[PDB]
DNA sequence: TTAAATAGGGAAGATAAGCAAAGGGTTGACGAAAGCCCTTTGTCCC
């Protein structure tokens, strides 16, 4: 009947990082 | 070197699988109540 095994797991295929926030101007975004 | 006046309510804490086998565990010493025989000492008889 093709029953699922007792232990079966999958890893994570999309890895984001922790975002960082900075304050800049709309016309001088070079320095943060 | 101050008097008072209070300090949040609600929800919720995951599941599955398994815990090993083999080998050995020491020795010696801790008796009373008589039987017989011999020796010695002492008493008594012949």
């Amino acid at each position: 009947k093709l029953k699922a095994p007792a232990v079966l797991a999958y890893s994570r295929k999309i890895n984001p990082t922790n975002a960082l926030m900075f304050a800049v101007n709309w016309s001088d975004r070079d320095n943060t």
